[PDB]
């Protein structure tokens, strides 16, 4: 389930820049980066495949993409953070 609705202004700044990629429709700098989220755990509400995909939030320095993703949804503004590797989300408002 979703831990609760989060500000944008709170996160890792490169989320902000994950977000402005969405909105470009990329590029991408990873091949991962728009890839269905098939959503397997039912962590969020469940929905035919391609209701989610999920894009690469950067973990600075690190050697692999690490773990910071943004799911988006279909609705309006219907985007999620997690830090943890899909297991736990937030919804992200990006008004505050």
């Amino acid at each position: 389930k979703v831990s609760g609705t989060v500000c944008l202004s709170a996160l890792p700044p490169e989320a902000t820049k994950t977000l402005n990629l969405i909105a470009s429709k990329g590029p991408f700098p990873y091949s991962q980066d728009g890839v269905v989220f098939q959503n397997r755990k039912s962590v969020l509400p469940t929905q035919s495949y391609g209701y989610y995909h999920e894009y690469t939030v950067i973990t600075p320095g690190a050697r692999t993409r690490g773990t910071r993703r943004i799911i988006t949804g279909k609705a309006t503004q219907e985007d999620y953070y997690t830090g943890d590797h899909y297991a736990t989300f937030s919804l992200i408002d990006q008004t505050c």
